């Protein structure tokens, strides 16, 4: 998570934040699994710059992504 923070973090230049696989992470069921917590520390990640969330053209409605 440190690297890949950083590398966002320097490369704010040609960097398409890909989701549609952060969505997966955090898109889990089953209430007995530490699994979403990729994809909420991921968006974190991409939050903590000044990354606009889920980009809209880039695949799913926002809908179902903020749901």
């Amino acid at each position: 998570l440190e690297i890949i923070k950083t590398l966002v973090e320097c490369w704010k230049d040609c960097l398409s934040i890909p989701y549609r696989l952060i969505f997966e992470k955090f898109s889990g069921k089953d209430p007995n699994s530490k699994d979403n917590s990729v994809g909420i520390q991921l968006l974190g990640i991409v939050m903590a710059n000044d990354l606009p969330p889920y980009d809209p053209q880039c695949g799913i409605q926002s809908s179902e992504y903020f749901q």
